[PDB]
């Protein structure tokens, strides 16, 4: 008593959207540093009737009949994630259930040090994320300022961590949790030394390695599980499968850890599993193990280091002067645009990028840079050679806000009014989309 | 730079449990209350490539290039979201991004009342969620219960809300939100007395109607939206969508709400909207809108009174003795068996129910009845008089349940070594194949 006819047929007005939705992916220069692009076999897992099943609880100890096979899904994906970033079973444990990257770390730091607990993250407008305890003095912007008690370290005026901030404020504030890693730190990050605080302290160490996951996979950057109490990882962005997390634990530093972390994830926070999600990550963490993705993985630090070096060559500032991983963040300063103007210009052009604060931003409501990254264009097959038409049609981009700025003026809805029909903006779309177009589309 | 072989050739190992569970969704008599089966357009949306977009914040308010396909699929999702309910777009507002049903209710709840504050909710032992504030002498099960101050009234012994313990507890208690809508609650729910109660100590009336949704929409059950201030529900039981959530809010009643709402979603607990999700929700929610399906929901209580019916007709207890909506709640203190053991000796029949407490339970440890519905069955075609065939296989497995018990003994893992290979259990479970393995199955 279903109807079974296809998505295009039961609902043409939805799948016409779809549709476009397709052609805008394969026509755009994909710069987000947190995209990538599924292959089918994902996509495949995503769409699979185990989506159905309740399955609350964990493999063997299920409150429903019929999960026989979700367990050996569940242990097969807990197996895998564990393989894919060498740990041995024995000393570290996975839950693989939490819906994303914030629920996944709200999750975690609730396990660590429940509610009015204190922890410690990397500020917003420095490169940290919204569920490390960012807040402002308006108001708790994240939950982690507001069911946790937060403080927030910054980088010092060049971008980089600076360690001595850290060890101060870990040693007059006393937090439970030190959160490092980052969403657009463009450099790798000293665990031995967050460590060596955290020890002196007795504070945990949370590593949140969503950005650079690839890289600890494939031994290209840092690995913080030499050092860290938690990990936890988005499946997204450059490990390259479903929007889903991961939060990794370690029993031999932390016996008992595991019961916290897996009763924080259930019954505490989630309910039923995404087992459509747990199948479609069990999928992409065996590519992850497979020396193929390590090529990937290596070939997006080579994009993102010849990025870096044309941005450069063609006086364009970076934050750090450089990157050491997959993600750049462009200073505009020098040219007196907001990248809120240069999104816009870029979204005009099929260039996907966001708006990013730079150090020397005071408030959020106009940030100073754009952040870019490569693991999309990696995934497209993108090379080194690709990467200097990227930095001139970014370059061009900025030149055309530049231009239309001193037409419009600096207010951002009459810089809206200079974009629509513009003819160097059309004859830059035309050469992105011809390029975007042509490159393979998983 | 990607594998796009087919998920077969890619990965052989996950394919085979995948076309394994399909296989027993097939051939299984699924009595789970909360369950469906999806349509192929539903599982379209799921696998479609608009998975790969971050589209952190709200339409038109993004904080990433590239989201002008994506901000009409969720503008439409919630326009059809609105029109499902019929409530107007000038009253009722609706969030399309909570992850899943318990995500919503937390973020509502915080987005009502803050860190600590006060709210009131059914016992799980009563057939309340577990996101409605559920602790127990030992321990704060659910966040629900930590990050607020909860109390939970109990339903009386014949199973019944008790409104007067409701009211009693709610004027020394003061809570700033009383929840009503159930999880293992067979009966329909009188809102106005909540809204009464409610007017009477100022506090807001949330309604989670997960379970009833479909009821609610079609206008067979009470319509909680004439009364509540927030409803809550999620996509994949009786609405037949995928695994996510929606939270209406009244904005006549509470001026102000929707902001309130939209920044406990983001950015206080979640991160990026799961875009696949949305499609989906978008798709299934213009076929709650249909004739046809108000067909399949008239279906869905017309099976599950003739289900109650027929199991009376054998002797077996019924909570409240009876049903208003899709689910009943057979005790099973008659018998002398617990749920646990009539969930084992079911999934080895291919039967698929849950344990379910009832109101003399004092422990979770032991619960005395199964829960069971008819949204699924009905979903596969089943008419009134095929609840008999239903009734009599839970009849039979309740009666070798007992056998297995007086060979084996009360302890559940002696009871377990009782059910393989069984040569009745073989043979309803041949029979329950038979039946079920026929059916229609999307
Ligand atoms: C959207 C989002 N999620 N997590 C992030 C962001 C980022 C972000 C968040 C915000 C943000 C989001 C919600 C609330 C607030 C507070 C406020 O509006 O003052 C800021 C703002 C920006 C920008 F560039 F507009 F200033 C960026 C970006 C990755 C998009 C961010 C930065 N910078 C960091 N560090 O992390
Ligand atoms: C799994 C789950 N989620 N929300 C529920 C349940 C239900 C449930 C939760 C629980 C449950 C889940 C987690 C933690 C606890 C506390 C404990 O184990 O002591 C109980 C137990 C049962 C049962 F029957 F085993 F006793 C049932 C069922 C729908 C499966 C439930 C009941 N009864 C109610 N009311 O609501
Ligand atoms: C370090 C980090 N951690 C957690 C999350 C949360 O992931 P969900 O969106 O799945 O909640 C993000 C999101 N990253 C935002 C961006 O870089 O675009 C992140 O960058
Ligand atoms: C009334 C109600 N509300 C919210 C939820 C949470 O949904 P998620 O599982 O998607 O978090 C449930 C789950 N219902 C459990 C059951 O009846 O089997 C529920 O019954
Ligand atoms: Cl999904």
């Amino acid at each position: 008593m279903f109807n079974n006819e296809p998505l295009e047929q039961i609902d043409k007005e939805l799948h016409d959207i779809l549709a476009d939705e397709e052609k805008r992916q394969r026509e755009t220069i994909n710069l987000i540093a947190s995209e990538n692009l599924t292959n089918g076999a994902v996509r495949e897992c995503l769409g699979n009737r185990v989506s159905n099943k309740y399955s609350e609880g964990y493999p063997k100890k299920r409150y429903y009949g019929g999960n026989d096979f979700i367990d050996k899904i569940e242990e097969l994906c807990q197996k895998r994630a564990l393989e894919a970033f060498n740990v041995s079973d024995e000393e570290w444990g996975v839950n693989v259930q939490p819906l994303s990257g914030s629920a996944a770390n709200v999750q975690a730091l609730y396990a660590l040090v429940g509610v009015k607990g204190k922890i410690m993250g990397m500020h917003l407008c420095s490169g940290g994320h919204l569920t490390h305890g960012f807040f402002d003095e308006k108001k708790k912007v994240s939950i982690t300022s507001d069911m946790f008690e937060s403080k927030l370290y910054k980088c010092n005026s060049q971008g980089y961590v600076d360690l001595d901030a850290v060890r101060e404020m870990a040693l007059s504030f006393k937090p439970k949790v030190i959160i490092c890693g980052y969403t657009s730190y463009p450099r790798d990050i000293d665990y031995q030394q967050f460590r060596q605080i955290c020890d002196e302290v007795n504070a945990y160490l949370f590593a949140d390695i969503s950005h650079i996951s690839s890289f600890v996979a494939c031994n290209i950057l840092n690995n913080p599980f030499l050092h860290a109490d938690v990990v936890t990882t988005t499946t997204h962005k450059i490990l390259r499968g479903p929007r889903s997390a991961l939060i990794f634990f370690n029993k031999k530093r932390n016996p008992g850890i595991e019961q916290k972390i897996n009763s924080a994830v259930f019954p505490s926070f989630q309910g039923g599993p995404h087992n459509n999600k747990i199948a479609a990550v069990a999928c992409q963490l065996k590519e992850v193990h497979s020396p193929a993705f390590k090529e990937y993985t290596q070939q997006v630090l080579l994009n993102s280091k010849a990025l870096a070096k044309a941005l450069i060559s063609k006086q364009i500032d970076l934050v750090t002067n450089g990157t050491d991983n997959h993600l750049i963040v462009v200073d505009l300063r020098k040219f007196s645009i907001t990248g809120s103007k240069l999104q816009e210009t870029c979204n005009a052009i099929n260039v996907s990028l966001n708006k990013n604060t730079i150090p020397s931003d005071v408030d959020c409501v106009s940030p100073s840079g754009v952040r870019i990254g490569t693991p999309a264009m990696t995934t497209r097959g993108a090379k080194e050679k690709d990467m200097e038409f990227i930095a001139d049609v970014l370059a061009r981009a900025i030149k055309i806000t530049v231009d239309l700025q001193e037409q419009y003026g600096k207010k951002l809805v009459d810089f809206k009014k200079g974009l629509p029909g513009n003819a160097q903006l059309q004859q830059l779309k035309q050469e992105v989309v011809t390029w975007a177009g042509a490159l393979p589309f998983p």
